[PDB]
């Protein structure tokens, strides 16, 4: 089944790399054709004769329970746009180590592995790691930041929809996430623009592979496609405090005599400082409790109340005709990546990310539960020490000052809110355009209704 083949797949390329370099090819006879036509058969032969023990980081308990899940509750996928495939990976947020997945909906029927081969855009679930969790990390932007949603054009000119909204006003961070409202996360992506952040180097890190980072809606998940073990790694980033281990299936392989063919070697990267991480989290909890684009925590709560309680974090994404949805799930132990869509990319129905997929996961994870009992962990996610704490204006989110407004020099008051900052100084004091993103003509409307409650 898919496990068989992915791990046949891995051992073989690890076998490769080990036979080569035993046999002493240099990097150039490598660049041969034949020579490596040569070592991939020798590779698959050494695997297939050769009684090598391949140790893998797979729970069986979980694994066999996942597998089990999707042939039980796969039909609640099904939301009358035919047979909905189906791609899952539970990873160790420690370690990277993927305990168990879901290739697909029966590998008898359907053989394309929907975890680890089919790629597709991530849409709104690249904000966290690429927008709004860079802006963070790089001092631009708190927790209850600013954004402007007020209607705006793409370069070519057609405006940033969510679905047949052209946008609202300003709203918070918060507010931007539990909706993924796209015009805020286009602005975020613009300032980081803006302001040369080398936003290739987080997304390389994480091991992402983006050919164009001039897209304006990267946030959206528009020039990335991703499978859905390497997308798991991205949300493993966050959930671990920022700190990157490479997703693997294959620990070690031996020789029968014990000789190491390859073990794994961790190379932890701190990606996201801790407090950029651990306000994250915060902002990925209300996401799920908020269960504005995602029925997950109320179908969780009826199956499992007390997994309910675990501290869970997550984003949903759905490409724009609907082809692919996206729910990504952090406890502080393990993260869960989950994707649906269709092998040849016709559209789900309009709900099948929001209710179909979020039951399908709330199954998949109370299975994973019940096969191994204190697997998700009751741990909970934490703000950093690290984390600056700012009093700042709900209107601003910059700090109480005097500001001018049509020449007027204006006293900004009102209720406050504390904001998580991951700089030193935190919050600066309210300036003009406080928000990010916004025209001339945003900021008069803006600023009309702040004065206006003075
Ligand atoms: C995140 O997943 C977000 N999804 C998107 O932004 C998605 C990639 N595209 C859209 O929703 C808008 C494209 C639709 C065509 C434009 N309308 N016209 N004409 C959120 C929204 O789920
Ligand atoms: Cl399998
Ligand atoms: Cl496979
Ligand atoms: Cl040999
Ligand atoms: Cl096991
Ligand atoms: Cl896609
Ligand atoms: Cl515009
Ligand atoms: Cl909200
Ligand atoms: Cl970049
Ligand atoms: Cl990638
Ligand atoms: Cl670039
Ligand atoms: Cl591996
Ligand atoms: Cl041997
Ligand atoms: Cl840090
Ligand atoms: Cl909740
Ligand atoms: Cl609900
Ligand atoms: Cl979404
Ligand atoms: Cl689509
Ligand atoms: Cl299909
Ligand atoms: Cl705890
Ligand atoms: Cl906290
Ligand atoms: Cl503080
Ligand atoms: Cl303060
Ligand atoms: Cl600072
Ligand atoms: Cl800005
Ligand atoms: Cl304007």
């Amino acid at each position: 089944d898919y496990l068989y083949f992915t791990t046949l797949a891995e051992a073989q390329e690890r076998m490769y790399d080990y036979l080569a370099q035993r046999d002493n090819v240099s990097a150039k006879e490598l660049k041969n054709e034949a020579t490596q036509k040569f070592y991939r058969d020798l590779a698959a032969k050494e695997i297939e004769n050769g009684g090598y023990k391949i140790t893998t980081t797979i729970d069986q308990k979980i694994h066999s329970a996942m597998q089990s899940a999707v042939a039980d509750y796969g039909y609640l996928l099904d939301d009358g746009t035919g047979r909905v495939e189906v791609g899952n990976v539970l990873m160790d947020n420690q370690t990277g180590a993927i305990l168990g997945f879901v290739g697909g909906r029966n590998y008898q029927e359907n053989q394309n592995n929907h975890a680890f081969d089919t790629k597709r855009s991530p849409a709104s679930t690249t904000k966290p790691l690429l927008a709004y969790g860079i802006a963070i990390d790089q001092g631009l932007m708190g927790s209850e930041t600013i954004l402007s949603n007020y209607p705006t054009n793409f370069a070519n000119g057609n405006p940033i929809m969510y679905a047949n909204s052209k946008g609202t006003g300003m709203m918070t961070l918060g507010e931007a996430l539990n909706y993924s409202w796209n015009i805020p996360a286009y602005w975020t992506y613009r300032m980081l623009r803006e302001n040369g952040v080398d936003v290739k180097g987080y997304m390389e890190k994480m091991g992402y592979e983006i050919p164009e980072y001039g897209i304006e809606s990267l946030p959206m998940g528009g020039g990335i496609e991703v499978t859905v073990a390497q997308h798991t790694n991205g949300y493993q980033t966050l959930a671990n405090n920022g700190v990157y281990h490479q997703k693997h299936v294959i620990s070690k392989i031996e020789a029968a005599d014990g000789r190491v063919v390859y073990e794994y070697q961790d190379k932890p990267v701190q990606v996201y400082s801790k407090a950029t991480a651990t306000i994250m989290q915060g902002l990925l909890r209300e996401v799920l409790s908020s269960r504005v684009t995602t029925t997950f925590k109320s179908n969780l709560t009826s199956l499992n109340p007390t997994l309910a309680n675990a501290d869970w974090i997550g984003k949903t994404g759905t490409t724009g005709q609907d082809e692919n949805m996206w729910l990504m799930l952090s406890t502080p132990r393990l993260t869960l990546g989950g994707w649906i869509g269709h092998d040849d990319n016709h559209s789900l129905s309009q709900q099948a990310g929001y209710s179909n997929n979020s039951n399908y996961m709330a199954h998949l994870v109370n299975a994973i539960q019940q096969a191994s009992p204190s697997i998700w962990g009751n741990e909970r996610f934490a703000l950093d020490p690290s984390v600056v704490k700012s009093e700042v204006l709900k209107s601003t989110g910059q700090k109480p000052g005097k500001v001018s407004v049509e020449g007027k020099e204006v006293e900004v008051t009102g209720s406050t809110v504390t904001s998580y900052w991951a700089n030193k100084s935190g919050a600066p004091a309210t300036s003009y355009r406080f928000a990010i993103g916004g025209s001339d003509a945003d900021y008069q409307n803006a600023w009309s209704s702040i004065v206006g409650s003075l």
